[PDB]
């Protein structure tokens, strides 16, 4: 990544073990959570085309995921070579593929800045969010209250499932006016029409327990 | 955050990897028991809104939770607009929503300082005290022996449950005074009475073991 | 802590907090939980102290018995002992702030309130390892198909649990180690005669 | 590294990760990031603390013989005398750090311009690391097929596990991915995966066979 | 160590290793690892927090007191065995002589009786002989080649018996089929061809 020395210039530490490790760790226990992006967001600050691939090769299985993710980047690079035809870095040399460190660093020290990190971690986020909603065990089309369910565990799924969705918030919103009360089961939705409007979660889940 | 270096000079760093692995790994495997909170309370010294909130978005699971912490996140903020209508921060800049991380760092090491880091803090704690308060719902009343359990193993599960509750210290004398011998399995209580009061907790397990 | 750079001040660092926790809840209240507890409280304040007692999680029983040896030993210290003077609490960090703790540890000449704090606090760790570990050196016996680097590590953790100093080590050791072994160990450790090391003895009986 | 001692948090996560992972292919990326400017030393702290794969590690250690065979062979002594502020030529053995000193090494790597001994051991473990992944995982890409009750998933997982396995050119990989994986789909996959028609996206396809 | 007090990430990654290996062969190299420029003091703090296994910290403690009292005889302040052992010395005698000039390494000292009492235990943990370790029937030509080695190591063979190892015990012992394969390839067969040859 890359960091201001005490002088005040940009300057470089080589990705750090402790980052990578936990990184690690993450990515195999949580699989593609949806809590993984912002994860590999404040695990990647300052990161240079090549710190981030080094995150993505260190993945281990995963590899239909990681497969995604490269066509994503690739069809990302190929985009950004439409539309902007030392040297001007290609799609290639955002994606630190057909680049060099050295020149990645120039890049993202210059003044003004190109900021090759920023642009490729967008790419990655991308990838991430579409193998993010592939992967998630849930879909819309099923979240309604079990008949035995606990409320707790419903609303959970609910809001995983936005969450692994990626609704907009406009969207979250509406679910959470409507929805969340409409698709409970009969005793639950009985006892949460009688709260009336103006009900909060808290409220709601104390009347189901 | 913004923590005091080597030297007693105050600093922003990024919210560390280490920091953050250790969070998600406690929230994942405590859920949230009681000791979530000082937990929290001593991973994020010094944090910024922005690392606030890093800190949630990264919480696996747990999503009805973190949507009962936001809507407590959305009272405490609208509360502080109604008592409080650079520039001075609206609810939404406190919560690091509508604010910059530069405009965050300028109020909090302003002089005198506008703590947005803390009150965010606050109100994030409120939202934890409620959910550990939900999650661990058995009544200290519920709380009996076994009838062949341990004594140990129900002190456990006694105080356990009052931590969960956030009993007040008087509450916790009361609940140690009366329910602890009433509630013990007969031959333990009977052990108990014949020590008589004054019984410190060694000297009432040592008798039990 | 205070470390020094001159005497400086840190927060609790996360990798510290982790491992506390993480040995806590693994090892139990195994008598290496104590050696553990001073080298990861190095330089700590009582504010410091709490947080690594108000992180554990389980062992209520433990660490509220741990809260009342804490309440008998401020108590003991006000009854001696009567910017201000510390009080039990303040040294217990309840009723005292950082910048209060800092002040007394920092003073010249310096009240170590850390330092205080943390005698009282491994006091009640060891009536806990103690508890939880009850049985006596007397009653360890190797089982009938126990193997004896089992019961050997049952002795000597055992006699660590009841803190023995190193002579009363050795004199159980001399003693009661190869008097409580099974029969069939037990006649061949005869058979070694005396100065065996210990290495000898468990060689011969695997 | 470059001096520090190789630090703790290193140390642990290597062997945490070698003992996990074995050797599947991303434990290689893994051990070059986390030797970044390790000497010969360092080198074989890092490889003298993996336990168990002992098979491996014997390998790994004939791979090191013979690379370093290989550099006394095109970098014999230079004969005649070394100036001051200069010191010797490393042979093979200097650079896998068994006949020469932590100092030596420091010396070698910070000289001006530099004798880079930590990259050069570190190319001779990457060459043995390699061997191993292809070893530890032999199966061919042309045995890859998908099971008839088999996940897309699942099977796919296999596939570019293979194929990484391999050390595949990118074009291989392009004409593997191209040609190999439809074929090998199990019959309703691979009916499924023919009515897309070509440029199918391997999103599409994982979609597709859900 | 050399001064910083023992770090926590240290004490930590040592007590995890420790209790997860117990006393597999490669416990060593990383008490070496992980004890760079300890002093005594630090060297025991390591010791003491070691959880479980207290029959081999015993016998650890005997090899320590021998070695010291060994070390009294041939060099009779001056630091006698129990200084270096850190156990009649202060931190800052310690220092002292460490930093001396020409300095009394009692850090390095202590750390060799250390790795000797470890070596033992290691020896004693692992008991199996070379000799009893043959290929299983079923068993695959990789995981029978593992332990072979993994049980060399236990035994601190020297490079002349290693060698005669792999070159009789190696073949020798795996099972029939493999056996007959490996005959096959002829001498100079590298452990790498070997293992292809079997799988």
């Amino acid at each position: 990544p890359i960091v201001q020395n005490l002088q005040g210039q940009m300057v470089h530490q080589a990705i750090s073990p402790r980052t990578l490790c936990c990184w690690v760790k993450v990515v195999e226990e949580k699989a593609f959570s949806p809590e993984v992006i912002p994860m590999f967001s404040a695990l990647s600050e300052g990161a240079t085309p090549q710190d981030l691939n080094t995150m993505l090769n260190t993945v281990g299985g995963h590899q239909a995921a990681m497969q995604m993710l490269k066509e994503t980047i690739n069809e990302e690079a190929a985009e950004w070579d439409r539309l902007h035809p030392m040297r001007e870095p290609r799609g290639s040399d955002i994606a630190g593929t057909t680049s060099t460190l050295q020149e990645q660093i120039g890049w993202m020290t210059h003044n003004p800045p190109i900021p090759v990190g920023e642009i490729y971690k967008r790419w990655i986020i991308l990838g991430l969010n579409k193998i993010v909603r592939m992967y998630s065990p849930t879909s819309i089309l099923d979240i309604r209250q079990g008949p035995k369910e606990p409320f707790r565990d419903y609303v959970d799924r609910f809001y995983k499932t936005l969450r692994a969705e990626q609704a907009s918030q406009e969207v979250k919103n509406a679910a959470t006016e409507t929805l969340l009360v409409q698709n409970a089961n009969p005793d639950c939705k009985t006892i949460l029409k009688a709260l009336g409007p103006g009900a909060t979660l808290e409220e709601m889940m104390t009347a189901c327990q």
